[PDB]
């Protein structure tokens, strides 16, 4: 009925092979630090990992990270994906260097690398994604809109099998990077340390004095006097009672948040994939720092 996407390890590669891809990405993150006014490419990679995974549909098993379909024009030119071409271009040279890795594996590894190199938690990762044909490319319109409420969010996430806790954990990724008017019709960062992974998102949500205003693209956003912004969907996390109690917990305990994020992120990246019993267990990569590089 539903497609079956069985993970198949890149022939003859082991842990050491993947750690090398990881190190290459990480070294290039360290090196191209001027991107986006010195934010670096971390945030854009994280966003890319979400976008390639978020097209999944638990009803017929289409979309998700397995097929590396973002590589095709249709998905590539998805209006919801505007701005991601920057993460793509960042990874190309890496792919050229390690041509045996599948796309889905590369896109998803980039997210993991980014998180860990920005001092986030360790995210166990699995290889085995296999490139699929251009016709397995999902139609545009499966990614979420920003101008909605908590109801919308819950519903949307349900399509990916995520519960409340998972939604809130994943959203703390909004501590990174910022919105760009030309990309999404929104402008401004969510906080101050936008290239270090922390629970800042939750603190800003609870602690700032947010004002609803229209931006230059004529969209509504929540603006704070500190110069931060929140999308309607971010703001909805404090409008929903179930969401709000989790926001508070995270605001209160970065460690808890890191644990929840880690699990949720890996789940997101593995949705739609079947891992045979002989498949290697998830790898945990060392950072540059841990290797002394
Ligand atoms: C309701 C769900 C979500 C909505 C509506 C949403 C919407 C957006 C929008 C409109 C942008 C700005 C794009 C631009 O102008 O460059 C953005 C950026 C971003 N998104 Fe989300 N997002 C959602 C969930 C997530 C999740 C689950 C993650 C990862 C766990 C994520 C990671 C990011 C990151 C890191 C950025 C900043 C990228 C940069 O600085 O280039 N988002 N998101």
């Amino acid at each position: 009925t539903p497609l079956v996407h069985v993970a198949s390890v890149e022939k003859g590669r082991s842990y050491e092979d993947f750690q090398k891809v990881y190190n290459a990405i990480a070294l290039k993150l360290r090196e191209d630090d001027e991107y986006d006014n010195y934010i670096g490419y971390g945030p854009v990679l994280v966003r890319l990992a979400f976008h390639i995974s978020g097209t999944w549909d638990k009803h017929d098993n289409t979309g998700g990270s397995y097929g590396g379909t973002y590589r095709f024009k249709k998905e590539f030119n998805d209006p919801s994906n505007a701005g991601l071409q920057n993460g793509f271009k960042f990874l190309e040279p890496i792919h050229k260097e390690f041509p045996w890795i599948s796309s889905g594996d590369l896109f998803s590894l980039g997210g993991v690398t980014a998180v860990q190199e920005m001092q986030g938690p360790k995210i166990p990762w699995r290889c085995g994604r296999v490139d699929t044909p251009e016709d397995t490319t999902p139609d545009n319109g499966r990614l979420p809109d920003a101008d909605k409420d908590a109801g919308y969010v819950r519903t949307f996430f349900q399509r990916l099998n995520m519960n409340d806790r998972e939604v809130v954990a994943l959203m703390g990724a909004h501590a990174l990077g910022k919105t760009h008017l030309k990309n999404s019709g929104y402008e401004g960062p969510w906080g101050a340390a936008n290239n270090v992974f922390t629970n800042e998102f939750y603190l800003n949500l609870l602690n700032e004095d947010w004002k609803l205003e229209k931006n230059d693209a004529n969209n509504e956003q929540w603006d704070s006097k500190s110069g931060y912004m929140m999308l309607p969907t971010d703001y909805s996390l404090i409008q929903d009672p179930k969401y709000l109690s989790i926001v508070k917990e995270y605001a209160n305990d970065q460690d808890k948040f890191f644990k929840d994020f880690s699990k949720a992120f890996e789940k997101l990246l593995e949705n739609g994939i079947t891992f045979p019993k002989d498949a290697p267990s998830p790898f945990i990569f060392k950072t540059l720092e841990e290797q002394g590089l």
